[PDB]
């Protein structure tokens, strides 16, 4: 059972699309989700991707960018999820991750129907999604 305000399919997810001045870095977003007892959202299969897409449609958060729990590990690991669990299912956008200019070590979701991922600099301010 998920809490009533969390979207379910299982993992539970919640969108945080806040004011223009209330976005957070990847690390700030991770700390926020962990303070709730959860973490930044991981997308581990097509069912979880659909759960989050339907959360986006229900909110009207179209076109927005969201932090996911994607973080680059060691060179041999590549991207992992924020709790260290491995990236198995992937939905990177075309050409991604491209580590553009060698400074992109966190992952963001483009919240449109493609639900694609991009690596981006971790100090960008974005919306975020938590899991619990
Ligand atoms: C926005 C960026 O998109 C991918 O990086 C691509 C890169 O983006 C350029 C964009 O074309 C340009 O309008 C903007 O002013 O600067 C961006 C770079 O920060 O463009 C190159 C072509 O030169 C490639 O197509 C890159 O894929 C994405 O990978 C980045 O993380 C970022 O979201
Ligand atoms: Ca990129």
């Amino acid at each position: 059972a998920c809490p009533e305000d969390w979207g379910a399919s299982s993992l539970c997810f919640k969108l945080y699309a806040k004011g223009k001045h209330e976005k957070k870095t990847w690390f700030e977003s991770r700390d926020f989700c962990r303070a709730l007892g959860g973490d930044l959202a991981s997308i581990n299969n097509k069912e979880e991707q659909q759960t989050i897409w339907r959360l986006i449609t229900a909110s009207g958060s179209y076109h927005k960018l969201f932090w996911l729990g994607l973080t680059y590990g060691s060179p041999s690991e590549g991207f992992t999820w924020s709790d260290g669990s491995p990236v198995s299912y992937e939905n990177w956008a075309y050409g991604e991750p491209n580590n553009y200019q060698n400074v992109e070590y966190c992952g963001e979701l483009k919240g449109d129907p493609t639900m694609s991922w991009n690596d981006i600099n971790c100090e960008h301010l974005n919306n975020w999604i938590c899991q619990i």
